[PDB]
């Protein structure tokens, strides 16, 4: 009767050799307790990248902060005290806490930190501060950037808005009235920047890149993607001394944050049980250690520090997040979600 539904972020890395696929989300799920404070805890996968799932929120769910303000305007998420979050997550970065806050108030506990980092081989040859700067230097077809090469809807939409909008704060909140609707609304200056980067990317998938690095013959010394996509070579990264940094597609660096939030229709007792489940998800050393195996980044400084004590990879990102703590931006949506993102991407693609 008294049960708690938990919607976990399902997009964690996975492993493979041949046929047998191992999902990190399954390893973590088998560690989480199914009985807390007399409550029966149900852990299921919550796809925040599905508009249908955003319509029916569970008791407690993990969602990308890119849809947080839109999720707030529907009322389905409960506002939380500043002290309640700080007593669980500990110290957060300026951009991490900003990505979780909507209109002053806080609406969730930051769980994961994500971004399109630059994995540069020791054979660096050339360095840069932004992707545009890097693209010009490396020339035609040098960098590996699978999402851009494949023109993923979420990436096409993202890079366009990153090149376009600019903000003094950390939260770049855009609305549906800022998205190209036809084609004459497509900013040609921004489409120019994207093409510069696309021309510097080799038509090669992430799988092809990982295989090449494993076989000792990298197809490129440059790679852009999520840190979770580098988990299958985390040994080679540590051994052969690969470098990883925060690079903006232009000027300002952008990151993604996954946030644990609770439904607003919760009682007052369930409200306490949820915090315990969340406090476990964010502070349990076994969960953190498992996240380290997939190169997944915790959102709190405590979580990052814990994994930095035995990983050079996590060490660089800790220094990175601290040095550029004020320059990091987070793209969020005010009055739209997945449907508009896919539609906007569909408009932009022919102009790329």
């Amino acid at each position: 009767p008294k049960t708690l539904t938990v919607g976990l972020f399902p997009y964690l890395p996975s492993w493979n050799e041949n046929g047998n696929e191992v999902k990190l989300i399954n390893l973590i799920k088998d560690v989480l307790p199914t009985q807390v404070s007399g409550y029966n805890i149900e852990y299921t996968e919550f796809d925040c990248y599905s508009d249908a799932s955003l319509q029916s929120l569970p008791d407690v769910f993990s969602t990308d902060s890119i849809f947080l303000p839109y999720l707030v305007s529907l009322g389905g998420v409960k506002s939380l005290d500043e002290s309640l979050v700080r007593g669980v997550t500990g110290d957060l970065h300026s951009f991490v806490s900003s990505s979780a806050s909507v209109n002053g108030s806080v609406y969730g506990f930051p769980q994961y930190l994500c971004s399109n980092f630059l994995l540069s081989s020791p054979n660096a040859t050339q360095q840069a501060s932004s992707l545009l700067e890097l693209a010009q230097k490396v020339g035609y077809e040098q960098i590996v950037y699978p999402d851009v090469a494949s023109s993923s809807s979420f990436t096409v939409f993202g890079l366009y808005q990153q090149l376009l909008q600019s903000s003094s704060s950390a939260a770049v909140d855009i609305k549906a009235s800022d998205l190209p609707q036809s084609g004459d609304q497509v900013n040609k200056d921004i489409t120019q920047k994207y093409r510069t980067i696309l021309d510097s990317t080799v038509v090669a998938s992430q799988r092809e890149y990982i295989n090449s690095v494993k076989q000792g013959k990298p197809i490129s010394n440059y790679y852009v993607g999520y840190s979770e996509s580098m988990c299958e070579i985390k040994d080679i990264i540590r051994d052969q001394q690969y470098n990883v940094q925060l690079i903006g597609t232009s000027d300002k660096p952008y990151v993604y944050t996954d946030v644990l939030a609770l439904n607003s229709n919760l009682c007052d007792e369930k409200q306490k049980v949820a915090v315990e489940v969340i406090k476990n998800l964010l502070t349990n050393t076994l969960v953190l250690d498992l996240l380290g195996l997939g190169l997944t980044l915790p959102a709190n400084k405590n979580g990052i520090a814990h994994l930095a004590k035995s990983s050079n990879f996590y060490a660089q990102l800790s220094q990175q997040f601290d040095a550029k703590e004020s320059e990091v931006r987070v793209l969020r949506c005010v009055d739209f979600a997945n449907k508009e993102v896919k539609n906007c991407a569909g408009v932009l693609r022919p102009f790329l």
